[PDB]
């Protein structure tokens, strides 16, 4: 077993989702679409985490890394921002001041470059193996969707993923298709629930946390 040291405040919520995975929570307040949740991942072992999705901003984002230290008694061995917009590298800049590497995908940090957003220190293509403690972290491209560059997460010792804003919750609307490829999203969710089959634990980008069937929402959503 592990402890359980998930809290909650008004501007950040960490919760627990298995022995080593813990789902960060924080808001970004936008003109055009208000207020609205923002889902990450934290996994851990041996004294090393690792982050899929910054924080909203620097202050939550500062906040996180200190409780990883504090209370996890973990260094944060990498942040792996999953597509390029605001709700994935917002507060990098936080990151960056503790020495902590930043990654994503060269697709990732060219976009982030040309909308003048933080940007990922650390390009890979198409795919990033890292280990944490003596486990595995994936990060991964599966095909376009939400964004062209989007990327999902996977700590296959735990069986968690975090599909970021290409994988809905249940019931979800279609959200933010400004930088979207609509027409190929189906077959890139499909491509990943034929490569996650034992998935248990399934974040989204925005929203309730679920299991594998937030796949089949997905590929339903954007198949009609
Ligand atoms: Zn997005
Ligand atoms: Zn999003």
């Amino acid at each position: 077993q592990t402890p359980d040291k998930s809290f909650k405040t008004d501007d950040l919520i960490v919760q627990k989702l298995t022995d080593h995975t813990y789902q960060h929570l924080t808001y970004l307040q936008t003109q055009t679409f208000g207020k609205v949740p923002c889902n990450g991942l934290i996994v851990f072992d041996g004294g090393e985490a690792v982050i899929f999705d910054t924080p909203a901003d620097d202050a939550t984002s500062e906040k996180v890394i200190r409780w990883v230290e504090d209370s996890l008694k973990c260094k944060v061995k990498a942040v792996i921002a999953t597509h390029f917009h605001e709700d994935c590298v917002g507060g990098l800049k936080a990151f960056h001041e503790h020495g902590i590497p930043s990654y994503a995908t060269n697709k990732t940090i060219a976009f982030d470059k040309e909308h003048k957003f933080p940007v990922p220190q650390k390009g890979f293509d198409n795919k990033l193996e890292l280990n944490v403690g003596t486990k595995p972290v994936v990060a991964a491209f599966y095909g376009e969707g939400h964004t062209r560059d989007n990327i999902i997460g996977y700590f296959p010792s735990e069986k968690v993923m975090f599909g970021g804003c290409l994988i809905k919750e249940v019931d979800a609307t279609k959200g933010n298709l400004a930088d979207a490829n609509v027409d190929v999203w189906p077959a890139t969710v499909a491509n990943i629930r034929k490569q996650y089959s034992d998935v248990k634990v399934v974040i989204p980008g925005h929203g309730k946390i679920g299991g594998s069937e937030l796949l089949d929402y997905t590929i339903k959503l954007f198949s009609q």
